[PDB]
């Protein structure tokens, strides 16, 4: 499903992918990369099958991808009507019924009117004379683009930061921006126990405040609750993220957290969007204090930087280490980095090693002299473009 | 379904009882009281029906009560296997299968073996070599005779008194002994709002500690969550009980709490059993401090007395006022009350008025001279029978 990777021959190991038979939909694009345009006159694919698995394997060759569905109570339809009656375009209920006539479900050829009542129960809409008007919670969910199923929990979770908040460490702030667990990694309970003990006093205060139990944490799982289970994984996700925003080595997290670098950036990129949705959610809800704390946490989670390097990182060519070594060079803001000597940044970038050998996302490799010039050159354009 | 009340003629108002048709089972005993033994030679019943309701009414006359069922995942079967494998009589799983052959379900003519796994998940039983052995939670539930469905919540609720407990007022202790809400009374939200404001500083601290919200209490219900709903009614049940154990007038509770005297004693008798099950539950679980606080709360909820009159009330003829007025007579314990002058208690019992005119449960009416003598006479027998 990624970027086009042309190749003359494509080989598939088994019709069974991860204990399940290969889907036809991904099989069409499985082979579709075979054959380069204007270079290779013949492209081929060799699916590999054994014993009785050949009968299952051949079915994909003569099979066709399944026809599309609409997937539309349904959780994907609650947002559908919340996206239109809160924007103000559709207000009357009868006109809303015509919207359900415009969807994929209607075009393919009851409970739509019974689903707006679900939103009525959860305060998402106020009932008037029927003509519907959005509420404070309803308009905040739409602006932040959260699923209404998740918002009901967040609203009761964010409001539980009113009772008690900690500010010495970023953990409690991070706990409210960790999206979920999904299946980003396989948890290691015994490894979590050793980490649980070594946590300083300040961080352990956070866990007790959000439902995580010191008495039960990597204790009963060894010897052997869905909402309780999704909190402990939420806490582990927040523990990993705190090391990410502390700029600890990514290799060191592997040796300490058990999850490799592949699932780390697939989480810090996913958790950075969450911080960008909680901040907007709190903005429209009139919580000006909470928006202040989470305002800077979208930039920190994306790049794994501290508060100091937030301004340096605005340059697109400084991801996580090209700004730290540059920060130690006496350059603490992007305003004066724009006026840096071109020959000065060459030597400082040469050091800190853990002709097109330096790399920048989007332009493949680059040489050190050009990229260092690009560091200043991008900083020139930022200074006057935003003012 | 109560005590036999003979009468020569029985009249029923409607075949519809409380918006529902009358059940045949209660109808058999509904009329069964007609005709006194040896006095009335003829007993009759006249069901009253109107318009088209006669067709529904006559069906009961020619109808027969439904045949019995077994009502046996099922919540009434989880306790069944827990009642036998924790007592130690049945240990091997194969013998347990013979127990399911001995029940009403088997005699009437699969999931039984799949239900012990449910107990395995919730730590109720430890798995050994299959031979099953009870755990600390499993043996505590059986001794206290609680349903295993309710225990899982109580165990996590009683253990949440570990974090923080209050001792100035009996509210938090009472909150953990209020059984449920069921349908004991119809709640009055506006009346609860006025009561919520006038609550003192000490009692309001309890509500925040158990999940009741000051911000949301008789606030959103007026303008318009099952576990959140079962807590707010639990709190109202605890507020009512605190007045009961404060010996406030029962008439005054009606004017203040909206629930009449009928549903009060039908709750303080039901909540007194709960305090007698939580205390035993905490005893077997090795919580010696919690058993200390709840030890005296079964006697207090039964009789609506304070701590002072606990010893006086041991006499079966002192319910709630015959001990309070007697307490003010300088008699503070049942030991020295047993030695009271017989003529002395006559005058003190005559006063405090809110020949068989004084009433004692179980023996219908009584005269003051005899009952006052019975007050001392019962106190004689207690002193040496328990020593």
């Amino acid at each position: 499903s990624g970027v086009n990777l042309p190749a003359r021959r494509v080989i598939i190991r088994t019709p069974i992918f991860g204990g399940r038979p290969l889907d036809i939909l991904t099989y069409k694009q499985m082979v579709g990369r075979a054959g380069r345009k204007g270079v290779d006159t013949v492209g081929e694919s060799i699916l590999i099958c054994k014993n009785s698995e050949k009968s299952k394997g051949i079915a994909l060759l003569q099979g066709s991808l399944k026809p599309v569905r609409s997937c539309l109570v349904t959780g994907s339809m609650i947002r559908a009507i919340l996206e239109i009656i809160v924007g103000g375009v559709a207000s009357t209920s009868q006109d809303m019924h015509t919207y359900a006539a415009c969807t994929f479900l209607a075009a393919s050829m009851g409970a739509i009117e019974a689903c707006v009542m679900w939103l009525l129960e959860n305060e998402f809409i106020q009932s008037t004379e029927k003509v519907y008007h959005p509420t404070h919670l309803g308009s905040a969910t739409l602006s932040s683009s959260l699923s209404p199923a998740d918002t009901l929990d967040i609203f009761a979770d964010l409001q539980r930061a009113m009772k008690g908040f900690v500010l010495e460490n970023d953990l409690h702030i991070l706990y409210l921006v960790t999206p979920m667990f999904e299946d980003w990694t396989t948890i290691d309970w015994y490894r979590f126990f050793c980490l649980w003990e070594k946590l300083p006093t300040s961080m352990k205060r956070v866990a007790e405040l959000v439902g995580v139990e010191e008495g039960f944490l990597a204790r009963c799982v060894k010897g052997k609750q869905h909402r309780q289970m999704a909190i402990h994984k939420r806490f582990f996700t927040s523990l990993v993220l705190l090391d990410l925003i502390s700029e600890v080595p990514l290799r060191e997290i592997n040796q300490k957290y058990g999850c490799n670098r592949g699932q780390i950036q697939s989480l810090q990129q996913s958790a950075a969007v969450y911080a960008g949705m909680i901040t907007v959610f709190s903005n429209r809800l009139g919580w000006h204090n909470m928006e202040l704390l989470l305002s800077q946490f979208q930039k920190r989670l994306t790049f794994g930087i501290q508060r100091e390097l937030c301004d340096l990182v605005r340059v697109s060519l400084l991801n996580a280490q090209r700004a730290r070594v540059l920060y130690a060079s006496g350059f603490h803001t992007v305003a004066d980095l724009a006026r840096a000597n071109i020959v000065e940044v060459e030597v400082i970038l040469k050091n800190a090693v853990p002709m097109r050998t330096i790399w920048v996302t989007g332009r493949k490799g680059l040489t050190e002299r050009e990229a260092a010039a690009l560091i200043v050159e991008e900083a020139r354009m930022i200074l006057q473009q935003d003012l």
